[PDB]
């Protein structure tokens, strides 16, 4: 059973690039702004 | 049983790129602005 | 049984550009700005 | 039972460009603006 | 059982792009906008 | 019994471009603006 | 017993192109405006 | 047995084209604005 | 038992064309405006 | 001189629709399909 | 000298629903196939 | 001299729902398939 | 002189929505396929 | 002379929503592909 | 001489929006593939 | 003279959003895969 | 002269969001893959 | 003559979050991947 994740990022010129990789995880997360 | 994920981005001028992978996750997420 | 997604992105000039990929995931979001 | 998704994306100027995947996933989702 | 989905774009100049893609998913959203 | 999706897009100026794909999917929604 | 479903669109200058794609699915939505 | 849905446009400026296509499914919808 | 559904258009300058795809569906709809 | 243009759509289900306006403008396309 | 364009569509269930408006334009078109 | 363009799409569920509005441009464009 | 555009778009499940706005501009597009 | 353009999308689930505007701009564009 | 250009989204499960905008701007792509 | 440019997007599940913004500028993008 | 770009985003659960900001600027990019 | 760039982001789950903002540059690449 095999699991993957790639990413393959090429630029010139990149500005602000962003790469996000989740696998089996679990991500708990609150926003309270105010 | 393979599962896999791929993501190739390739750019002369890229401003702002992003990528985000999810795989086998439970992610909660909350928001509460104001 | 396998399972993949891919993404392929290229571009002379990208502004903005985003990609998102999702695999057997449970994801649980709420908005309540205001 | 192989399933697959793909999605190839290539311009000369791309303002804004998006991508997304979902596979075998349970989203769920909320807005309450206001 | 081969399931697949496909979506090719190209444009000299792309202003707001997008593409989804959603298999064997149970999506479950809400407006209450106001 | 393979079951497939399929969508080319191609142009010079493109404004507003979209594509979307469902398959297999239970997709609920709901709104209630006001 | 194949399913299939193709769109292909080709414009010189397209301003507001959509593509939307269902197959399988069970799709419930409901608007309230006012 | 099988089943085909195919969509073929071509314009050398179009303004507003849009495509849909189901098979297999099931869509319920309402409106109740006002 | 094949069954097919085709839709050709090409048009110099085209402003709002639709197509619109069903095949063994089941969409119900209401409309309550007012 | 008032010159307004307006054009309101509600569909309990919407399989393929489209809206196009233009206003003051010089459209030219051409088709050479073949 | 006001001058107005007005469209309002309200369906149950619509396929393949258009609008297209113009006013005040110069279109000019031309189709080659073959 | 005012000069607007409105359009209000609202559908319990849209398959591919196209907009494209145009005011005093001037586009050309140019098919040449095959 | 008050020049304006509006879309505003409102589904309970929207597959493949587009909006696409322009104004005062010049766009030139060819499309060559083949 | 004010010139103005909006675009308001709202919806419960939407699968590849798109936006684009231009305004006083000079966008060139060209396909060859094959 | 104001010149003003919005776009809001507002989903409660979105899957590749996209928004562009372009103001007074010179873009020129071209696409070459094959 | 005032020149603005806005773009709010608010989801419950967002999965691949972008936005681009452009403004007095001058692109120049080229493709020639293959 | 003023001049504005903006762009606000707020998701329960985002997955691949970009934001791309351009404004008096001179970009060029080529892409040559192969 | 003020020149303001702006962008606010905020999300309960973030994955793969990008923001580029450019003024007043030249910025020049190239891609010759292959």
């Amino acid at each position: 059973g095999l699991m993957a994740q790639m990413a393959t990022t090429a630029a010139g010129v990149a500005v602000g690039s962003a790469v996000g990789h989740v696998m089996g995880s679990a991500l708990t997360g609150a926003f309270s702004g105010g």
